């Protein structure tokens, strides 16, 4: 039988990250993730001031921002302790462990020091989850292996999936889900975050596909959407962010009985 | 009968970037990428400096410094071409073409501006190289993608190698070769750089895995090495450097005739 978010944040091995998740989760009726693909640091401020009620986690980019500085991220931290949703920092870290590892903790971003959560392409072997969590173990973090993609032509798929939940499941210390299309793992403690997701069938001029909440959520048994342009190109982001919120989290509760 | 790099430096596909660079390594006689994993502008900008005249290319990680700036950029531009090397920023895009084409453009690191290459892993589909050529075609920059990987466990092999090299050759405006272990494409019109290089053979404890100058270059046919710690971990990095620039150009030598 398939438990629900409060029920999945009480199990036995669920990572105390995983587990402050699902509880936030369904306390405010939402498995929305915001992806907030902005520029400016007032801008990403301002959404999720304004959009933290409506989400379960903020997804950031923050190398694309032309004024990132240690002073936003602390800002954002306290929006996401007032509103209650996590930072996912959407880094993909991808090289060998002792490269990641200082990309993790250092340099301007110093990532580990704000970032709730972060992940990791599986393609270099585990090596790049043993370096990562030599940083955010101290640091009380968790980490989201990718094991699909939402892109045309991935080559994330098959064998590749399949190495990407083994090696989750080998560091459930560190790794708390997955960035997946759908469900890849059959273990409750882990987390499924889905991007390419809108409304609308379609995709975009350079590869992005896109699914509905319903299908991912409901057919594809994925726990939470990531939603970008969906939501920020909307006229009305309030708006568009609750239609999300509703449709994710009515397809959760449909799945579950 | 393989062709010297300055031979290659003319085929008729050769990238403008590929061009450059096979040039300044026939004239230079290396062979050699610097990987300077190192946190200080200062402690890169004196190694940019001192080992200029022994490497062909100096590989960046501007994640990783602490004070980076755009002026610490500039000083390292100069000294690329009062030097002659070109400036490879190993940011290893592995994104939607949406997303990546903004991570190359913009942010703090602005890496258009002052890389002439970087690399892209093919995971995400050939999206990920559309959206970097938007950026980099006016720019006449370069991309390298990566075929195969030096860690222990790496999932880049097989299929997946095989889809690196088609991308690369239905990309070939923009992508000049690969990051991979061994010689993977046929066309000499395209550079192979390995990393994972140290005169002794062996590992790190996150796994990294070396073999010889002699092992890569002679025997596995790539053209160029990086090398970073067994450089950088040298009391005297320029004597260091010299002994790679020398065991690589040699095996190349010994691979000719
Ligand atoms: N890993 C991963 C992925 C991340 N993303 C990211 O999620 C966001 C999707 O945004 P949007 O298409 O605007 O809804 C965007 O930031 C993109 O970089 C994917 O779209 N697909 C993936 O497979
Ligand atoms: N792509 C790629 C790769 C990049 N690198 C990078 O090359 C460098 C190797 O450094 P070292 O092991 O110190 O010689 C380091 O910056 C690492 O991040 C690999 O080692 N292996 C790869 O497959």
């Amino acid at each position: 039988k398939e438990l629900s978010f409060g029920a999945r944040a009480e199990l036995p091995r669920i990572h105390p990250v995983a587990s402050k998740l699902l509880r936030l989760m369904q306390k405010k009726e939402t498995n929305l993730c915001l992806s907030a693909d902005v520029s400016l640091a007032r801008e990403l401020l301002q959404l999720a001031d304004a959009l933290g009620p409506s989400i379960c986690m903020l997804k950031t980019h923050v190398d694309i921002l032309n004024d990132f500085t240690l002073d936003v991220m602390k800002e954002l931290i306290t929006l996401a302790k007032c509103h209650e949703f996590l930072i996912f920092e959407d880094r993909k870290f991808a090289d060998i462990g002792n490269t990641v590892k200082k990309q993790y903790e250092g340099g301007i971003f110093k990532i580990a020091s704000w970032a709730d959560l972060v992940n990791a392409h599986v393609v270099p072997g585990s090596g790049v989850v043993k370096g990562l969590q030599e940083v955010g173990l101290p640091l009380h973090r968790g980490c989201l292996l990718i094991a699909e993609m939402s892109s045309t032509g991935s080559l994330a798929t098959g064998d590749y999936t399949r190495a990407a939940v083994r090696m989750a499941e080998e560091h459930s210390e560190f790794v708390v889900g997955f960035i997946s299309g759908s469900r890849v793992s059959m273990k409750p403690e882990f987390l499924h975050l889905t991007p390419g997701v809108q409304l609308e069938a379609g995709g975009d001029n350079l590869g992005q596909q896109y699914n509905s909440p319903q299908e991912v959520i409901g057919k594809r048994g994925s726990d939470i959407i990531i939603v970008g342009r969906g939501i920020i190109s909307a006229a009305d982001r309030l708006e568009a962010a609750e239609m999300y919120r509703k449709a994710a989290w009515e397809a959760y509760l449909s799945r579950l009985g």
